[PDB]
Formats: structure tokens, sequence, C-alpha cells
């Protein structure tokens, strides 16, 4: 008669049930809680609610989708959708112009009373809180322990609730399942997958596999915060566009304002901090902004290969890089004359290096004797420094940069 | 039917509480302080035995199971209705006692080597777990040799906590795809993964995967006890706030008061020990307190990199660290005259070290000749010791590193 009678009677009781062809499960949405259950589970629910087990579930057929920018239901290309994003209490919160003070001292302690980066991080957080999109930039908090990184992720975890992943470590990565990425606005990882993570930052779609559900490709809303107590947590390239790095070495127990209860006082102020974020006026040009802090510049120049730097010093004829790396030791160990010591650095700046001097340079930077064949296949050829050639210096075989 | 909770009420008469758990799609049955999650066909076999008939529809409520000792047996938050899965074991509902049974006191004195401050700090930690039933964010590592009583202290606490404790979790259970040893536990004991464990101590939520149950995120109540007979059981940073370390080298067979029966006499005193913990006056400012015992400081400085210690010595211009590590050998091998041996130390103390001396210093500490490129890529640059630059000393322009 009416194939949606049960759907309507449960809506009166504030309960919205549909069938999700995509997962072959029934969706039930209660009081800011969306569950996916099998039919036999849903039949047990409606018997408790309406006193009878219908043999046929008279409910509509929607496609579940987690999109926080869209209505409770919408449709596109004829297929009708129902939304799986339901905000937690502390996202539906009245704005505030200024944040609770003990929360303000926690972040100031984290950012070392630097306003530009702390304000840039809060602008990033506020954007996630208000606009609920993927930013494509992640924040790495590192340094020492007891600095507040663990608290700020428990502070945000009370704000974002089910939409945040807390302390995902290699134990969950080794799992065949992906639950920490399914319908999340923030994903926290503890300690750090060099490319597995760098991809998640800018992916729109991930394959979500979770236990007793179909493996499904959903759109990606994850923003990553990464805590690490190692000196070099990840390999970062010099052209990077994904990572902001903040090193904090101020321990919270050693500060003026800290008590034992401050950990739970800061946590019991989650409402105030959420109300602050709700009131930030976001600058959308600076959510995907990364800055090259000298801690990040430190991570990059320890990470990038030394053979790459030799090749690029060779390319830019940067004699000053070689002498910063101790090339002048070649003369005090009398490997080279004072006459030949000026021919050798002439060869670097000139971009025409005889095989004789090519080995002298590489062996003094690297600290072991390398052959010309090795130098070409590990420094010259892969980084395209130049061509090995006969040059009229007598016929000297040299490499000409270019 | 008439009342879609008729069956629920009739089993409560027999003292039996059954619900349906939307979160696990299983039926929960709670009997005599012990909770099961079963399939529908199993629960129908249970109620047939109780009421003599098999209902077609299970007239029971729909709750969400949650393990929170702070909350009532049922409650609600938002519209969602909850039922509690924590039900304390007998020796948690027991009348306190002001003083501990004697044979249990000699074990803890023996474990802690008759030091009261550290033993009392551990009992204060235990008492907090017993009285307040929360996660402390601090773990205890018992170390040393074998027969000291650490294993017995774990069977003693396992009789108190029973179902709320995980006993002798080893590498076999970690390699399993399942997590049952962390599901609804107040104490978790590990026998003998540096970051997997350092995170569990301070996490609020774990993803619990168990055999025939859905993988589900639950609240974390675990406090960790760690036994190990290796000299360096874990890597500990100097700023650590999670670990207390106790090394014990008193074997119990070698002590005066020990007999064959002492092992099971201590075990038959679980009630007396539980009542003592119930009566401890807890100081909560000291439950998450960690102390750096001389064994912990050994673990820290065995673990931290030599390049980090060099980099920090360079930073603090601590000439005495270098000579503590034998830098003066540079003079006994006549690598250096008596005169640059004075430039080399003032170069360290001034924080301005010519490349010439920087390689001499590093080679005598590390024991192999390293290049300037290597020193910057592994000591200078990563720990931000300073900038390599041309500095004008005397008349020549000397390449140096300026600490700052």
């Amino acid at each position: 008669k009416d194939p949606l009678w049960l759907y309507k009677v449960l809506l009166t009781k504030g309960i919205e049930v549909w069938f999700d062809i995509k997962l072959e499960k029934y969706g039930i949405k209660r009081n800011n809680r969306v569950d996916y259950i099998a039919k036999s589970s849903l039949q047990q629910i409606v018997f408790e609610i309406i006193g009878k087990t219908p043999k046929n579930i008279a409910v509509p057929t929607y496609i579940g989708a987690y999109e926080p920018s869209k209505p409770e239901k919408w449709e596109e290309e004829g297929i009708k959708y129902i939304n799986l994003f339901k905000p937690t209490p502390l996202m539906k919160v009245k704005p505030v112009k200024e944040m609770p003070e003990i929360v303000k001292n926690l972040l100031l302690n984290l950012f070392d009373y630097d306003a530009k980066s702390m304000g840039l991080f809060i602008n990033w957080l506020a954007f996630i809180y208000q606009y609920k999109e993927r930013t494509g930039v992640a924040w790495i908090f590192m340094g020492k322990q007891g600095t507040g990184k663990g608290l700020l992720v428990d502070l945000l975890k009370k704000i974002f609730e089910e939409h945040m992943s807390s302390n995902i470590t290699d134990a969950n990565l080794d799992s065949q399942f992906n639950p920490y990425l399914y319908n999340k606005l923030i994903v926290h990882l503890n300690e750090v997958v060099k490319n597995r993570l760098k991809t998640w930052i800018t992916d729109e779609t991930l394959y979500i596999n979770r236990k007793n559900m179909k493996e499904v490709e959903i759109k990606n809303f994850c923003n990553f915060i990464i805590n690490s107590n190692e000196t070099i947590p990840v390999d970062i390239e010099d052209s990077d566009r994904r990572f902001n790095v903040i090193e904090c070495n101020n321990v919270l127990k050693e500060q003026e304002w800290w008590t034992t209860e401050s950990y739970q006082e800061i946590l019991n102020n989650a409402e105030g901090f959420a109300k602050y974020l709700a009131g930030i006026k976001v600058d959308r040009s600076k959510v995907n902004e990364v800055v090259m802090s000298e801690k990040k510049k430190a991570i990059v120049e320890t990470t990038e290969s030394v053979l790459k730097q030799i090749a690029k010093a060779l390319t830019d004829r940067d004699i000053e890089w070689f002498l910063d790396n101790g090339l002048e030791g070649v003369v005090e160990k009398n490997i080279v004359n004072d006459f030949q010591w000026e021919e050798l650095q002439e060869a670097i700046t000139t971009g025409v290096i005889p095989n004789k001097y090519l080995m002298i340079i590489v062996e003094q930077i690297l600290g072991d004797s390398k052959t010309i064949t090795w130098i070409k296949r590990n420094i010259i050829t892969p980084y395209q420094v130049g061509e090995t050639t006969v040059v009229k210096m007598k016929p000297i075989r040299a490499i000409v940069v270019g």
C-alpha cells in the first residue's frame, strides 16, 4: 500500500532508517548517532519500538555520504543521498571573541610565545572547525615530552568527538582495516609510511576497509596532526607544500602556571576553546600556508642526500658549499699543491672538472676514495650534472657542467 | 506484544538482565557480576531453560554497552541509552584495613629493597587504580633478575582484579590481530613496540578487535605494569613522564623468611592485600608522579644518541663533558701540541671551533675520522648547534662553526 509506512512511524519517534545499497546495510540515525546494522538487528529494534516485527522493512533507499557542507538529504544525477555527518555538541556552539586563559597558556607554551605560527595554526584549526574541509597541510609537533602535545590532542578530541582519530600508531597501520580514516576531520598520528602519509594529506578518495563491512571508496576529509619525540620524524623535501613544523622544549611541570589539575582544567575548558574557534574570522588564503621554520630547514638538510648536494653544488659552481664542507683540508693534508689547489677550485667555479680533480673533490667530501665510474653513476649521471668529455686544458678527460 | 519489554522483566525476576547492543549487534547478558555478548540463537536457548518457551521476538531493550566505573548501571547521554559493563570483582567491594598482611609486606619490601618512598609511591599508584578506577598515565617497570617476586606480585593483583587485569601479555598476543587484553581492563601486565606502548599509557580510546565481534573504539582504562630481565628493557627519553623504574636483585629463596609455602601463602592473602589498598589514603598529586631513579637515569643515558650528547656539549660549551669522555687522549697520542690543546678547549668553551679542531674533537669521541660534511649532517645541523661560517682569528680567515 505505502512502502514507506515504517519509515514514517519511526520518524515520529525521532528515528530515521534507510537502506544503503552501497554497503548493503540499513542505516539508523538517532540523537546525533548514525549506525549501520543488518536487517535482523534492525528488526529487533523496531519490535522494541512498535511491538511487531515487520517481515518487510518499509524504508527508503538512500546512499549514505559524509559531507558536512551539505543538507541532511540532497540528490545529484538522480541518485538520492542522506548525510552521515552529524555535528557533535561542541561544534554547534555560540562564538566567543577570546579563548579561556589556561587554554591560551597551553598553546603559547607549545608555540613558545610566537604569535605568527600560533595564530596560523589556530586559523588552520578554525577553518577545519567551521568549514570542515581537507586542508592539504599537516602540523608536526615535536621536541620533548610533557610539553602539551598530548593534551592539545585530547583537548581537540573532546571538541570533534567521533570525527577525530586519537593516537593512531603503527599498530593500527599494520591492521588490515582503515577505521581511523573513515569520516574524520582530524587524524592524529603518534611518532610517525614516508609516502603513505604524504599522500593522505592531499587525497580526495581513500579505500576504506572496516571489519564486517564492504571495502568502499569515500571522499577524504582528514587533516593530520603529528606528534613525535624523535629528532627527525619524517623526510621533508625542500620544495614541500604539506608540513608545518613546531618544536617545543618547554616542559609543562616546570612552568609558573602549572598544577597537577591543570591537565584536567584545560580539558574541562573544551567548551570555551570550541567557542573561541567558532568565532575566528578565517583567512582562507592561509589555511594551506606552510612556513619554512629553521627546524623544518634543519629536517630537510639532514634528510636530503649528500650526493644530491654535491651534484647541485657542482651544478651551481658553488665553491662556497665545498669549503663549508671542508674542501680546504685537501691542501693541509698536501693532497694538492698550492698551484693545483687553485686549479681545483677554478674547475669547480668554471664548471669544467678534470677526472683527476673530480676524484679529489668527492673523496674529500665523502671521506672514501671513489672511482670515476662510481662518481658518474652516483653523482653525475642521475642528477644530470654534465657530460664526461675530452677538454683541451694536453687532452684532459673532464666533466663539463651544463 | 502487549509490552515489548515483557521478557526483559521476567528475566530480571530471576536476576538476569538482557539487552540488545546496537553497537556490536549482539545481545548482552549480565549475570552475577559477569557480562557476555551472545548471538540471538544462543540467548533463545538460555531463556528456554529459564522460562520453558522460545520467544520468536526478543522483548528486550536496546542499549549501548559501555565500561565506565564512574557511572550508574544504566544512564543516558543525549538521547542514547547506555548500560554499564563494569561490575566490580568481590575483592574490590571489601572493607578496608589500616595495615597490610605481614607476608605480603615482606614481598614488597623485598621487591623495592626496603625503600619506603618508592614502595609507598607504587602502593599509592595501586590504591588509586583500586579506589578511583581511572587511567593514570604512568607505568611501572620492574627489572633485574629472576625470583625477586615480580611474577608473584602479578598473580596477587590478578586475584584482586580478576577480569579487569591482563596477566603475562607477551609477544604472542601482540602479534595476534586481536586486542582482548586491552578491552575493559584497569591493569595490563606485559612480560619482557616502544611507541605502540608509550601511546597506550596516555590514550583515551583504543580500537578493540576481538574474535567474533566488530572492531569498535572504546574508552581506555589501562594502567601498565612491565616486567623484564633485560638490562635495557625500553628506550626512555630524559624528559619522560610515563615510566617509573624499579630494579630488584633480591631473590626470594635466599631470604630468611621464605619457605616453600610462602608463594601460595602470599597468594592466599589476596583479600588482606585488597583491604589494605581500599584503606590507603591516596595522594593524587603523586599518582602521575615519576621519579628518575639511578636505574632510570642509566636507561636514559644508555639510550640517547652520542651525537645528541656531543651536540649539546657543543651547545653548552661544556669542556668537562668532552674530557669526561677522554678528549685529552688527543694529547697523549700527540695529535696535538701543548698549545692548540689550549686553543681546542677554548674553542669549545668560546663556542667558536675551527674546522681543524672540530674534526679532531669528533674523531677522538667517536673513534673514527669523520668529515666536516658528516659532522654537519649528523651533529651540527639536526641539533641546531650553530652556523658554519668564515671567522677571522689572528690573521688567517679560518673556517669555523659558531655555536649559538
